[PDB]
């Protein structure tokens, strides 16, 4: 409600769109994060649709899903802050990154974990269907080893140019073949994604790797890629191979991906 609620700490990241910082609640000591938006640029039409986006995002209360807090404006700065869960273990792209400097492999038990927490936050999403792009940047960990989809799509509307540089400069490492193909909403695309993701887990870099995107179209297409590393199961890699199938009928459910016998209570949350 109020800014005078809250103690800044520390700012953790900046990010495209504003600073990350981490906060405490007064009324209780909580320890939080906020996202700092300046919306001072936005016509009246983007923040209608920016209170429709935070209004869906309140609306997802999920153990595997980053928890919405609190929104509080700030109108002499014309700044927004969202209030979040704090993820303690920060995103999976800092852990990859230390898998390869440290020159070690994850644990199986981890990208177990992950497949089964992951999937489960997407399970959510879908019911519901409203942003699920997995790239391991949006993904978190709190304190517990529990996992947790944090896909900020929101911010993109803020600003139009960082937005668009971000959609032309990067590249889609986690683009299905039907969405290259020009297609839109299916569900087994975002199995593909997955698969990406927990692929990159094992190998520390993605199934489908190039300097240039009709270069990343071509490998997609032809949907062949590495072996993740032999320290990890036949099983685990008959059903991350599986989600990069080609074919999206031929890709498990969300359903069939939590029937595996890899997947055991211990790899789902506990708080
Ligand atoms: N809920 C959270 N809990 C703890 N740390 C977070 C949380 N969200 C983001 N961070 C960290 O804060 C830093 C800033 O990142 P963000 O601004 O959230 O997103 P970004 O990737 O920098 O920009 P985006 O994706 O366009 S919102 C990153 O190092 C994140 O790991
Ligand atoms: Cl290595
Ligand atoms: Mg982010």
């Amino acid at each position: 409600s109020r800014a005078e609620d809250y103690e800044v700490l520390y700012t953790i990241g900046t990010g495209s769109y504003g600073r990350c910082q981490k906060i405490r609640r007064k009324s209780d000591g909580k320890i939080l994060v906020w996202k700092e938006l300046d919306y001072g640029s936005m016509t009246e039409a983007e923040k209608q649709m920016l209170v429709s986006e935070v209004n869906l995002l309140r609306e997802l209360k999920h153990p595997n899903i980053v928890r919405y807090y609190d929104r509080i404006i700030d109108r002499t700065n014309t700044t927004l802050y969202i209030v979040m869960e704090y993820c303690e273990g920060g995103d999976l792209a800092s852990v990859i990154t230390k898998g390869t400097k440290e020159r070690q492999y994850l644990d199986e038990e981890f990208v177990l974990r992950v497949m089964t927490q992951l999937t489960l936050a997407l399970k959510e999403c879908h019911r519901r269907s409203l942003h699920r792009d997995l790239k391991p940047a949006n993904v978190f960990l709190d304190g517990k080893q529990n996992v947790k989809l944090g896909d900020f799509g929101l911010a993109r509307i803020l600003n139009h140019d960082t937005s668009f540089a971000k959609a032309f400069v990067g590249t889609p490492y986690y683009m299905s073949p039907e969405q290259m193909n020009r297609m839109s909403y299916n569900e087994k695309s975002d199995i593909w994604s997955l698969g990406c993701l927990l692929y990159e887990l094992c190998a520390l870099m993605p199934p489908f790797t190039a300097f240039s995107q009709k270069e990343l179209a071509g490998k997609i297409r032809e949907g062949k890629f590495r072996r993740i590393p032999y320290r990890y199961s036949d099983e685990l890699n008959e059903i991350i191979t599986r989600m990069l199938n080609l074919k999206d009928y031929h890709r498990p459910s969300v359903e069939e991906i939590l029937e595996n016998p890899l997947i055991l209570e211990h790899h789902h949350h506990h708080h």
